[PDB]
């Protein structure tokens, strides 16, 4: 089936995968080095063995494309994937005069008090931003993310730089080309960062009138993460072929450390017992092209009929 | 054998690459996506069915750490692989004023009179470098190549940032990280250069007590390149692990666009009806430690048993 390299991958982790410690405290299995790729004429690679939200998925890709760097616009679609690392910024801010948040990750965790004055704060966060634009603007701006690193790259000649713009006009005036790359890894943030990408850099190749894209991603977590993050690649490869009027071909996962956290076996285990179902099909708007300007309505899912979702705790 | 992941690739690119025209006018035979790798305590991937010129690898890696960026070295140590894109500056610069180079590559191939007037223009070329150290400093430095990439990354803030020097103190205080990654692309560059790295990115991992290495290549020349750049690799990941005190593992090459031009077909299937040899032995200076310090004497290769040289042209 067509997810089966999903499956296989964390059969892999739980025979060979070697325990290696985190910074989570957690504990993780690991492997150094994988691939994996999908036909994208196959069907989307939405996986069936667990219900994922595409909307989420959806959401979060357009927020990028548009070269976003602000919350606003995810909870103005009840998006909530990046609302700790704002809310972080808000917390240890001066103008923060509330209850104490240290540590608000694994204290929400191993408190059922605190998990609930923290999910007050948050609430009361996530209300400022829709609705004060200037805390919106100050606290609701992420900074340096996806949307900015893919859209507005800056220069040390203090410009900015569209290489996702630039590379999509290269695929349209040479399609094979062997420099159709963009990469979110820049030297000289990383150090600074609290969350260097994860998607360090992709490549996109075109061949027979069809579009592929390999991603190099330096950290994955097999289990909650990995399911989405094949979702958003497989759905830019569509976004990206549609704008250029080619054909999809395959999308390639490439990982660095693919992990399990030690907290999620009983889980996987159990989805690897369900058997795939038949993908679902994508479908993109056929009277609109300009994929910088798509919006949800745009990209529909069909024929989606995953299991029962799993519940897992997180890592910290 | 320890070599055969390079000979799958070759016979899989002549089973199955699709015929792909590239910018040389040459033509290629390509693939998207492929990952091998190395056991490297099995000893040392230099080909055994063709000979390899170690030395050029050592001079040119060493060449890389120092975060030299200047020709003159490697002439002192009789390496000519970067000599044209520094003829190339010396050619275009209005301080020329002798016989007309346009286009060398091609018209010295197609030209039996001009493949020698261009080959003594080089080699005057190379002796001013090596003696005017004005010269020299005008146009043996290419700028921006591996070493000061690696070494050398300029900020936005003026400054320098020597990622590898960084990276490795953090493998020695943080071994398990997953963000032990040195890139040589930067968006800024890329477009007025010349060759955009063909290595884009490479990353390190640590478990038990093991040092292994990733590579994402964008692109590939399977016949002339790859036998090289598996070796420059294989070797830094033991200089990596002697600074560092760690033990040998795997080196995983991982490839974009990997091909064969179709002029080299008859010395690829040549070289796959041979039957590799074992693997020779790596052995590198015990009393010396500082990698950035090594120089040629302090890296030796024992047991290398290969096949004779196999010629084949360049492609332009
Ligand atoms: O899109 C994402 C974002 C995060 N992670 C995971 C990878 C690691 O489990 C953790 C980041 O830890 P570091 O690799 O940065 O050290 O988050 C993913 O798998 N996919
Ligand atoms: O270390 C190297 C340097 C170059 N090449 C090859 C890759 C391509 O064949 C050509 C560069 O063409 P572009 O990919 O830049 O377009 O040189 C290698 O395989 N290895
Ligand atoms: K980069």
């Amino acid at each position: 089936m067509l997810e089966q390299p999903y499956l296989d991958l964390a059969k892999k982790v739980l025979d060979e995968g070697h325990f290696k410690p985190d910074i989570t405290h957690t504990g993780t299995y690991s492997i150094f080095g994988h691939q994996m790729r999908f036909d994208l004429s196959k069907g989307f690679p939405l996986l069936t063995t667990k219900k994922v939200p595409f909307g989420l998925i959806k959401s979060e890709l357009l927020w990028f494309l548009h070269g976003d760097t602000n919350i606003r616009f995810l909870l103005q679609h009840r998006n909530h994937i990046w609302d700790e690392w704002a809310f972080e910024k808000w917390v240890k801010s001066d103008e923060y005069h509330g209850p104490d948040m240290t540590d608000f990750g694994h204290r929400s965790q191993k408190d059922p008090e605190f998990a609930a004055v923290y999910h007050e704060e948050m609430a009361k966060f996530d209300d400022r931003v829709l609705h004060d634009d200037a805390f919106a603007a100050k606290y609701g701006d992420l900074g340096l993310v996806y949307g900015s690193q893919w859209r507005a790259w800056h220069t040390s000649k203090g410009d900015t730089i569209d290489q996702l713009g630039d590379v999509i006009e290269q695929i349209k005036t040479h399609p094979y080309s062997r420099r159709l790359i963009v990469s979110a890894w820049n030297p000289e943030d990383v150090p600074t960062m609290a969350l260097p990408p994860c998607h360090t850099l992709y490549q996109f190749y075109v061949n027979d009138g069809k579009l592929s894209l390999q991603l190099y991603q330096r950290s994955a977590d097999i289990f909650l993460g990995v399911p989405f993050n094949i979702a958003s690649y497989a759905l830019l490869t569509h976004l990206v072929a549609h704008e250029c009027g080619l054909e999809v071909g395959e999308f390639i996962h490439t990982f660095g450390d693919a992990h399990l956290y030690v907290n999620h076996l009983d889980q996987i285990k159990e989805q690897l017992s369900r058997t795939p179902r038949p993908a679902p099909t994508l479908q993109l708007n056929p009277d609109k092209h300009d994929i910088f300007d798509f919006d949800m309505k745009d990209i529909k899912l069909l024929n989606y009929d995953p299991y029962p979702a799993i519940k897992a705790p997180v890592a910290v």
